[PDB]
């Protein structure tokens, strides 16, 4: 247990000045290799988080299923060093969405791109989709992470209308109120911080350990919460629907949000 990469990885990344990234929330590791004639990523995720979404092992999976399919890392390096799942990757090509925007008028064009996303996911065939995301497999992954003590029960930042007042009574609604559900490529993380942008058009998607199957809903509900917080204008909202050509299911847009408020 030398707590984190293997020697191979270590000369990989010496020509690199290695910059730790400090917007991820996960409890993933993430550090920026600021190259010469490029950037290279690293990813890692310990042991206690094997088998879960978290897992980069499983993130690295997606990563190389989605290629030829949608704007995705290359795989450049992975391993299972120490009991950590470590992945080495290049940049993403583009502009970070949170980044390209961070301060402007352009309500349209985050909107637009978040429907871009939706229906570009649709456009992907999952008949041969590595793994399976439905609530079920959820819900006993949440279990088993407030079993292990593995997820954030106290500070984390909340919706301002989730209702419940502690974990277990949202997994008991999340688990009484599952909606039907109809299977389509879902990203599993849906945010500004996610997603790569250029020329006003998507160009990259990164953060794919929770990608795979799962009910269109709960993307769009992704979408619609960075929206509704991010660009206060219930027209905003409205505006996206007419761009994905269809009427919000608010019982399954408040269901998916809820479901991600303790991962
Ligand atoms: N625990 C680790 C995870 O932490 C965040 O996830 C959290 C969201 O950030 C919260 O939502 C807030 O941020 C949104 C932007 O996404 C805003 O729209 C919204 N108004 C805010 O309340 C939501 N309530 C809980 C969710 N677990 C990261 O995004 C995710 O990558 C990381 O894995
Ligand atoms: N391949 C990549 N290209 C560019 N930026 C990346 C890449 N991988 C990660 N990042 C950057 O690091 C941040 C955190 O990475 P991410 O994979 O989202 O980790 P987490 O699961 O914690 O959100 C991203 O918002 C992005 O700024
Ligand atoms: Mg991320
Ligand atoms: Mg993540």
């Amino acid at each position: 247990a030398k707590m984190r990469i293997s020697p191979e990885l270590k000369k990989l990344i010496e020509k690199y000045r290695c910059v730790k990234d400090t917007e991820g929330m996960s409890p993933a590791k993430v550090y920026k290799l600021v190259g010469e004639n490029e950037n290279l990523y690293l990813k890692m995720t310990d042991s206690r988080y094997k088998g879960t979404t978290y897992d980069v092992e499983r993130e690295k999976d997606m990563m190389l299923w989605l290629e030829g399919k949608l704007p995705v890392p290359k795989v450049l390096h992975f391993e299972r060093h120490d009991g950590w799942s470590n992945l080495l990757m290049s940049e993403a090509d583009g502009v970070l969405c949170s980044e390209e925007y961070e301060d402007e008028q352009s309500p349209e064009k985050i909107i637009e791109l978040y429907a871009e996303c939706i229906r570009l996911f649709h456009s992907i065939d999952i008949s041969d989709c590595p793994y399976t995301n439905s609530l079920d497999s959820r819900l006993a992954e949440l279990d088993y992470l407030l079993n292990n003590d593995l997820a954030d029960v106290d500070c984390e930042n909340w919706e301002e209308d989730t209702p419940f007042k502690d974990p277990r009574e949202l997994y008991d609604f999340l688990k009484t109120e599952k909606p039907e559900e109809e299977l389509v490529f879902s990203h599993g993380d849906l945010g500004d911080s996610n997603i790569f942008v250029k020329d006003g058009k998507v160009s990259g998607f990164i953060d794919l350990g929770r990608s795979g199957r799962a009910d269109k809903w709960y993307d769009i509900a992704f979408c619609v919460r960075s929206i509704r917080e991010d660009i206060g204008e219930e027209q905003y909202v409205e505006l996206f629907f007419d761009l994905l050509g269809i009427k919000p299911d608010w019982e399954k847009i408040k269901y998916y949000i809820l479901l991600d408020e303790l991962f």
